[PDB]
């Protein structure tokens, strides 16, 4: 089989990076009680870097040994792409979405051989499930394999915001002191009103992560949570993003882009919030209106936003959220943590153990299978 | 009476700064039950910049309405300072731990009229407390006051350090993505092992808001904490700090300093670590080593290292830790937060108001009253 795998590129300083430390925890476990991927081995230490074109998730050695074509490439943009060129006669393909080679309902119509669309990590927001519907492919994701990464980075950036760290770091690295100056927008989160968009299983690990910073917790969702979730944590219910925006000093998005998200978070929404409030969104960068942001930080009506989604990745160099007032940004990153990597490349791997050897894949890590659609 | 206060200086662009938003949460009540300040007025809105020259803790309609006369310098250096000059006269100090007007044996010897020294938030290190007692003087503080603010700073250090936030936000700023070098050095927080040196008031605290991250919690301490808390968080007791060296990721520091801690983690203790381990200190400096801590992270030995006291306060334009690779540095400002000021700013005025009415001072808030020390 011909395996056709994109990847972003190797570090600037060169492959492999000089790693940290040269172990990392072993997770056995999700916070739902479903377990972490059990390919039958693994050609990596976990901790190393994966999610590169040298890194290649671990799978060369594997796949060669089979007979399989591996090509591993970072070039994915347009037709005269690398991707694209070797697309017609590819059984398989992979990728990440921080690097994601999409699968649009014309790549797929000249995509002939294509029978397995492969996630490395959550998620198929690149792949047009219709279209794999119709094709008859299987596409299928390593689920919850980075899910707390994005947890952890949300509670960071909430946290950074709030206390206005980035801004009082550079004082200390640049030789200043200026107390009033660093505690000037310096708040703690304690006592606020936060609120999530989603309490899926990122949104429901952030609400936990918060609670015992003894702020009030709230959230919005399409479909609401079980009593016993709301009983643990003290959870208070809106139907509507309107309608928690007017009550909370904190948000941090966790849902899906679809239609009834994309551009929610618009100047219309942002002027429910009281002035000085805070935005995080390690979600998808559509469900905010771009521009409205910038607008809510210069008038102030945001105190502060921070996530690691944009609108084109990658962001161009003149992304007006990389250098508008008050923000926490990073580059896509999050679920692409080494911790995460070791369960996605683990799990890209073990489906296709699974794949290769005509057992079937475990049915939560299937999107889409011979014209089935698993959610909607 | 006069009462000589010594605060830092105004923020750079003037006073009042331009407040990100009216209002903060009201808290009532600390982890352990304790009551926050009860004055009879204030006369700030809780938010405002305190700390300060020109915020004057709020204080001065109410001290001078009663006849009193209030001082307010940031110069406290020196024989020649203000300070020093106005102090032989002063019924009453008043300084922060941020700005410290320092009581030494030698210039309480020459505080020929001073019966209160008050510290506006936490604790009491800048003061002989010796010299104190056989002067018979009232040493107090504002208990609790801002012990969560630094809780949540050592929590926001200890994962913006594990995940790499601070390098790959100055990619973002700069116009770059290069998702590899972003994660190059970018871990998870669960599953690490954690453990706090001490678990006090605020030691607890920072215990308690990393369960949820399903950390494993370790701590040191000279006394052992009761059984119940210890069965609440799952912690593991060390009877030392090099003990719980040998097996955690991540160490936070929260133990006041005196002999015993003093140069505590020094290259003896840090060697027992695990090469790639993090240390965060927002205690005091003195309980590092100061070159130590820089080596190790020069050898990687230490991952990382962040906190917000230094030795020499303020810290020179020279001090090492500024520049020192992987460091998350802000100069000393947790327990300063704008909402950490309300409470000091108020439990200052609840005890001046006891203190001139002639009624006790709450007990939780006096460290000597006369010739008598509350600890050790």
């Amino acid at each position: 089989a011909k395996v056709l795998c994109v990847l972003y590129d190797d570090p600037t300083s060169g492959y492999p990076p000089l790693y940290a430390r040269n172990a990392i925890p072993k997770i056995e476990r999700y916070p739902d009680g479903q377990t972490v991927p059990n390919p039958k081995h693994i050609d990596f230490v976990p901790g190393e870097l994966l999610g590169c074109v040298s890194g290649e998730l671990g799978l060369r050695s594997y796949l060669e040994d089979l007979g399989h074509t591996f090509i591993v490439t970072s070039d994915k943009e347009g037709p005269n792409s690398v991707f694209e060129k070797e697309l017609p006669d590819a059984d398989i393909v992979i990728s990440q979405p921080f690097w994601p080679a999409y699968l649009t309902a014309e790549r797929i119509a000249k995509a002939k051989k294509l029978k397995l669309a492969l996630t490395a990590g959550i998620g198929s927001d690149h792949v047009d499930l219709n279209a794999a519907i119709k094709a008859g492919i299987t596409v299928a994701e390593e689920t919850f394999s980075n899910g707390i990464c994005v947890a952890e980075h949300a509670v960071m950036m909430i946290l950074a915001l709030v206390r206005n760290y980035l801004p009082s770091h550079k004082i200390a690295e640049e030789g200043g002191w200026n107390i009033a100056d660093c505690v000037s927008r310096s708040y703690d989160l304690e006592g606020m009103h936060v609120g999530t968009v989603a309490a899926g299983r990122i949104g429901l690990a952030v609400l936990r992560r918060l609670k015992p910073f003894d702020v009030k917790l709230h959230y919005t969702a399409r479909h609401r949570s079980p009593r016993a979730i709301e009983d643990e944590l003290g959870l208070t219910y809106h139907a509507t993003a309107e309608e928690m925006a007017e009550v909370c000093d904190v948000i941090s998005i966790h849902a899906p882009l679809y239609p009834a998200t994309e551009h929610l978070f618009n100047a219309k929404v942002l002027n429910k919030m009281r002035h000085g409030s805070y935005l995080v969104n390690t979600a998808r960068a559509e469900i905010c209106d771009r521009d409205d942001i910038v607008r809510a930080l210069e008038s102030g009506q945001l105190a502060g936003y921070a996530g690691d989604v944009w609108f084109p990745q990658p962001a161009p160099a003149n992304h007006p959220w990389r250098n508008m007032p008050h923000n926490g940004m990073t580059p896509h990153m999050s679920g692409s943590s080494l911790s995460g990597q070791a369960r996605y490349a683990a799990g890209t791997r073990e489906i296709l153990e699974c794949w290769f050897e005509n057992r079937p894949i475990r049915d939560e890590y299937l999107i889409v299978s011979n014209g089935k659609l698993a959610g909607t």
